[PDB]
C-alpha cells in the first residue's frame, strides 16, 4: 500500500492543451484534488515552478517513462503510485480531445481519476466508483466522490 506520509502535497502542471484555455486547465486541476480533499486528510498546494510531489504534464506518444501514449481515445492518461521522483506524478495524452463538458474527453473525470492512483488507489470493479477502469461522463457540476472511492482513500488515509 504506497502512501503519502506527508499530508500536504505540493503540485505542479508543467504544461497545458491548446485545447482549453489555461484557467480551464488549472480549474479543472484543483476541483479533482478537492474532491479527494474533503474526504480525506491531504491537502494540495499549487506551485508555479519548481519540485513539487505530483507533476502534471500533456505528453505525445513516447514521453520518456516507457509506457507510451497512443494517439486518439484508448489509453487517456497515466499516474504513478506515491513515492520519490516520478512518484504521484500524473500523464495526459496530449492527442486526445479534452474537454470541460459532456463531450469526450472531461479534462476533471479524468484527472479525478488519475489523483486517485497519484494517491494510492487501484482501480475499482465497482462500476459506480470513479476508480472504475473505463471512462463514463457524469455530471460535473457539484460532483462529489462516490462511496466506494471515499471508502478507498479512507482506507489508506483517514
Ligand atoms: C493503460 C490504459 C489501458 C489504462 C488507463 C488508466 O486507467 N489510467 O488511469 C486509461 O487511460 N484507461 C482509460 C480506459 C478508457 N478509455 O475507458 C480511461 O478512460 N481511464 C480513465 C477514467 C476511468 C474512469 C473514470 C474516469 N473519469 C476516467
Ligand atoms: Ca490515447
Ligand atoms: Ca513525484
Ligand atoms: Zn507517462
Ligand atoms: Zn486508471
Amino acid at each position: 500500500n504506497p502512501k503519502w506520509e506527508r499530508t500536504n502535497l505540493t503540485y505542479r502542471i508543467r504544461n497545458y492543451t491548446p485545447q482549453l484555455s489555461e484557467a480551464e486547465v488549472e480549474r479543472a486541476i484543483k476541483d479533482a484534488f478537492e474532491l479527494w480533499s474533503v474526504a480525506s486528510p491531504l491537502i494540495f498546494t499549487r506551485i508555479s515552478q519548481g519540485e513539487a510531489d505530483i507533476n502534471i504534464a500533456f505528453y505525445q506518444r513516447d514521453h520518456g517513462d516507457n509506457s507510451p501514449f497512443d494517439g486518439p481515445n484508448g489509453i487517456l492518461a497515466h499516474a504513478f503510485q506515491p513515492g520519490q521522483g516520478i512518484g504521484g506524478d500524473a500523464h495526459f495524452d496530449a492527442e486526445e480531445t479534452w474537454t470541460n463538458t459532456s463531450a469526450n474527453y472531461n479534462l476533471f473525470l479524468v484527472a479525478a481519476h488519475e489523483f486517485g492512483h497519484s494517491l494510492g488507489l487501484a482501480h475499482s470493479s465497482d462500476p459506480g466508483a470513479l476508480m472504475y477502469p473505463n471512462y463514463a461522463f457524469r455530471e460535473t457540476s457539484n460532483y462529489s466522490l462516490p462511496q466506494d472511492d471515499i471508502d478507498g482513500i479512507q482506507a489508506i488515509y483517514g
